[PDB]
């Protein structure tokens, strides 16, 4: 792809610095070609005594997704005017809770809070990602004391003598609160700590999460300051996270200033969370109260924050957060001995390389590059070499990945499939049947020893009533029938999960599940609806796939990506359920070999009280 030795860290600089300001003007075009204006606000001081506009945006699926924390810029228009203008950040995307997008904007004053049409909302952009990348090849290139200069000379592809770091291992390696190793992961963590620099790779399920959970565990353990832990994306950072609390670690998670708003198993250990319940310094703590029920003491509250995020920071044993976080002006001034990176091969080579120039000594990077990849807007820095991830490079510089082989989140059926298409069969089970029969849950499919069948489902695909996505209404119908059947037979709300490609797939099954569905409300809302993205790195106990194209066109998510269809395949524990249209989707080498291996096994079905199909 792009030469992969390096004279210094200079040339370095001068090839990936080029790459990633070719990304940042590319989609600096873009979010500033994304403005909506038609649409209607809905003002209201929200009861934390904070503006919160509400509003909505026509229905489209693309890749720079409106996540919680961008910011936005509202825009009184028309005729009668209060015309004026207002900057807010995204407090809520359209979710279970409704489609409708929330912000929260700073000031609160010159806002008309008379609710009224004809506004423009516009997506502003910010450098602050492309910044830090930057940034980061500038201190690779600058800075003496980036790397270790073994880590120096191996990531610029030099000859280098091997290196043992010394350091007293632990008696046994598994770590208290997670699961019992094998023999690879026990390997993989004991080779680990004595290299400076490693790669684990492995299939879906094979325990790499809980494997970089337990590395951190015992590097922890050392005399050393703060562990760094990252991941591409939030959901990944987030399931690391849980990991490492697991073990009894103090971890701080964190996030983006305007992403306080996000809500996960492990939120509470987020740095905005921990310093509201700082009990050692009651005076922030009157201000903050303030804030919610003036100018000087907005300087004193964000002086005195300021000196709570360094304490619970430079105090902590694990900093868990994302690749580009990591070049946080919080994180500034701070060094790094050990750096590990789950979910690497998700990452361009640049983002991933924001953590690794704070002084990293030991490198760990965790990946599978059949799932996730980079995401890259323009396809010139694609080409040009910005499309490989770290992980993939030193791959071919010939560093050979630590393997785990053995999957423990399926049942054999399940990861039968995944295996023989995307791993060459070399992804087996440590896990049988009878492990993976569901307690407490009576249902039976059309064939046991087998907890999946494709449900056929022809039917009419259309557009978005507003946008350019598409949807699937008769096959929502058939996704509530059996997210409905799933639910009656024992199976609880938030083990199921349910993937499509669309956003007006998601959007229609959120409320149809709701409105006309059989049970009570709260528990299809309690049932999660997304994209492969959303799932990333997870596991529910039923996946159902939404498969909304039964058109003749391309689709876009796990339809023709087969890293995204992998990944699609991958979550489930229990069982997993297909809905879609047969002959739509066989216009797809990768989909015809689905159904051709479904036929096969005899779940080729359609009817309700199913049976096989031609
Ligand atoms: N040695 C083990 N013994 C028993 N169960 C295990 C073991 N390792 C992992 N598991 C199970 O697998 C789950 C953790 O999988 P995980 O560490 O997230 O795999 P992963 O490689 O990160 N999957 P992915 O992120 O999709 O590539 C846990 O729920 C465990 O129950
Ligand atoms: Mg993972």
């Amino acid at each position: 792809p792009l030469g992969s030795r390096y004279e210094d860290a200079y040339q370095y600089q001068n090839i990936f610095g080029p790459l990633v300001k070719l990304e940042a003007d590319y989609d600096k075009k873009l979010k500033e070609s994304q403005t909506q204006d038609n649409i209607t606000v809905r003002w209201d001081l929200g009861l934390n005594k904070k503006r919160i506009a509400y509003f909505t945006l026509p229905k489209t699926d693309s890749d720079m997704r409106l996540m919680q924390g961008d910011e936005i810029c509202l825009r009184y228009k028309g005729d009668l005017a209060p015309l004026w203008k207002g900057i807010g950040h995204v407090i809520k995307v359209p979710d279970n809770y409704g489609d409708e997008i929330a912000i929260e904007l700073r000031s609160s004053v010159g806002a008309p809070v008379e609710v009224t049409h004809n506004f423009q909302v516009d997506f502003v952009w910010k450098s602050t990602s492309f910044d830090r990348m930057q940034s980061a090849l500038k201190t690779f290139a600058v800075d003496e004391t980036s790397v270790s200069g073994y880590i120096y000379h191996k990531l610029l592809g030099h000859e280098v003598e091997d290196v043992i770091i010394k350091c007293q291992l632990p008696k046994r390696f598994t770590a208290q609160g997670l699961p019992d190793l094998n023999h690879s992961q026990v390997y993989a963590v004991k080779t680990v700590l004595q290299r400076p620099l490693s790669l684990i790779q492995g299939p879906p399920g094979t325990g790499k999460t809980v494997t970089s959970a337990t590395i951190v565990y015992h590097l922890a353990r050392q005399g050393n300051g703060p562990v760094l832990v990252c991941a591409p994306s939030n959901i990944a950072v987030d399931q690391l996270t849980e990991k490492i609390h697991q073990t009894g670690l103090k971890v701080v998670r964190l996030c983006a200033k305007s992403r306080e708003a996000i809500d996960s198993p492990v939120s509470f250990l987020a740095l905005h969370n921990q310093i509201r319940n700082m009990d050692s310094m009651p005076e922030l703590q009157k201000l903050q109260q303030l804030k919610d029920e003036s100018s000087a003491d907005e300087k004193r509250y964000r002086a005195l924050k300021r000196t709570a995020e360094r304490e619970l920071l430079m105090n902590a044993d694990v900093i868990c957060c994302t690749c580009v976080g990591a070049g946080d002006p919080r994180l500034a001034k701070m060094q790094f001995r050990s750096i590990l990176i789950d979910e690497s091969t998700q990452a361009t080579e640049p983002e991933c390389m924001v953590p690794v120039v704070l002084g990293a000594k030991q490198l760990i990077l965790v990946g599978d590059h059949c799932q996730l990849g980079p995401v890259v807007m323009c396809k010139k820095a694609a080409k040009a070499g910005l499309s490989q991830s770290l992980f993939e490079r030193l791959v071919v510089l010939g560093i050979r990945p630590i393997r785990l082989q053995v999957q423990y989140r399926m049942h054999p059926a399940l990861s039968a499939f995944p295996s023989n298409i995307f791993y060459e069969g070399s992804l087996q089970n440590g896990v049988t049947a009878a492990d993976r029969v569901k307690k407490g849950f009576d249902f039976q499919w059309p064939q046991p020893d087998k907890p999946m069948f494709f449900y056929v489902t022809q039917g009419q695909e259309e557009i978005a009533s507003s946008g350019t996505s598409y949807l699937n209404r008769t096959e929502a119908a058939n996704v509530e029938k059996i997210t409905t059947k799933l639910l009656k037979a024992g199976a609880k709300p938030d083990q199921i999960g349910i993937i499509t490609p669309y956003e007006g797939q998601r959007s229609y099954l959120v409320q149809y599940m709701q409105f006309s569905g059989s049970l009570h409300t709260k528990l299809y809302q309690e049932v999660e609806i997304a994209s492969v993205d959303a799932f990333q790195g997870r596991e529910k106990d039923f996946i159902i796939l939404s498969c909304v194209r039964a058109n003749e066109h391309q689709g876009i998510g796990f339809l023709n990506d087969p890293r995204r269809l992998n990944v699609a395949l991958t979550r489930a524990r229990y069982g997993v359920i297909i809905v879609g249209n047969p002959k739509a989707l066989s216009k797809q080498p990768l989909w015809n070999h689905l159904l051709n291996y479904y036929k096969e096994q005899k779940v080729l079905v359609e009817g309700p009280l199913n049976n096989l199909r031609e």
